[PDB]
């Protein structure tokens, strides 16, 4: 999977582009990005500090004025948040910044997180948690999370990983949600908490119709299924669905801190199936082999979900062997969804 991310790096502009009809700025390629910068501010190879999409850069008119235009408040806190655009014509996502107007990073490194030594911060769409009345405990310290790395940050590794194959899904707008078996015990949890179960609470009836503590008894291994419950109440139902119901993407072995490869969560989703816990999958689509651009990957990432008359958030890529994965967030998609 992933960690958590590096909001602002120390990066090196790739291959510079002119953008028509608007020559005081032009187009700049940071490794998998293309962001807009102003004439001259870069040549390729220069050092500049990248703020990714999503970061939040509270006002300041000495290192941020080209922010000054896009203040929002936030969290009680005003700031700009990155977000894709448009301007001029050009797909933008992100900031670029030289290098010469941070002198505390003269010091540092290409690849260096300086997230917190700028003081930006995540960004995130409003999300209702649970309440503390159903709060079981802390997600469990033995279970990994669910993000991945974006595609248009492993540059290199698209090249060194060709050839390969890999399951590719469609990845879904849902709230995280995990059911899980240590040995006596079976859970089921929201993204950062575990919850108790009442008749009401929304993961335990979606477990419960599903009947995957049921499965869980049956496997008779601790195991944490992954997923997440989408439809309606839940951030947008973008897919438009009736009820609700949980998908799940990843399995792992608590036993063995790591994940099913595709064909073995493959092999245990059937066998669920077979037995009758009907558990659902994201939608899985044909493996490919890797042979790819950055850029042209993403152009799959456009596409239909699992409503099919619905645009898709992306897709995931976890090769077989599952010692690599990454998702490409379709940019149709996000350019669409403002408050995505």
């Amino acid at each position: 999977s992933m960690g958590v991310r590096k909001l602002a790096t120390i990066r090196t502009a790739g291959e510079i582009t002119p953008i028509a009809g608007a020559e005081a700025i032009e187009c700049c390629h940071v490794d998998g990005w293309t962001c807009v910068i102003k004439k001259g501010e870069f040549k390729q190879g220069d050092r500049g500090v990248y703020f990714e999409i999503d970061s939040f850069i509270k006002e300041d008119n000495d290192r941020y004025p080209m922010l000054s235009k896009q203040v929002i408040d936030y969290e009680g806190q005003r700031g700009t948040r990155l977000r894709t655009a448009r301007l001029r014509g050009q797909l933008s996502q992100g900031l670029f910044l030289p290098m010469d107007r941070f002198p505390e990073l003269a010091s540092n490194q290409v690849g260096d997180d300086v997230t917190e030594i700028l003081g930006i911060t995540k960004w995130e769409p409003p999300i209702s948690t649970n309440l503390s009345g159903e709060i079981l405990g802390e997600f469990p310290t033995f279970i990994s999370k669910t993000d991945q790395e974006r595609v248009q940050n492993l540059i290199p590794q698209i090249e060194e990983n060709k050839g390969q194959k890999f399951e590719v899904t469609v990845k879904l707008d849902g709230s995280s949600m995990t059911v899980y078996r240590k040995d006596d015990h079976i859970g089921v949890c929201g993204r950062n908490w575990e919850l108790r179960e009442t008749a009401t609470n929304a993961q335990w009836h979606a477990a419960r119709r599903n009947k995957m503590i049921e499965g869980l008894q049956f496997l008779n291994r601790n195991l944490a299924l992954q997923g997440a419950i989408i439809g309606e109440s839940i951030q947008g139902n973008l897919e438009k669905l009736k009820g609700q119901d949980f998908y799940l993407f990843d399995i792992y072995d608590i036993d063995k801190a790591q994940y099913l490869t595709p064909i073995e969560r493959q092999s245990l989703v059937k066998q669920l199936n077979d037995n009758g816990f009907t558990v659902k999958h994201v939608p899985i689509l044909d493996d490919l082999e890797l042979n790819h651009t950055a850029e042209q990957i993403l152009a799959m990432a456009d596409g239909p979900s699992l409503n099919k008359n619905v645009k898709r958030e992306g897709l995931v890529f976890k090769r077989l062997d599952g010692k690599f994965s990454f998702k490409a967030i379709s940019n149709a998609y996000l350019e669409k969804h403002k408050d995505r």
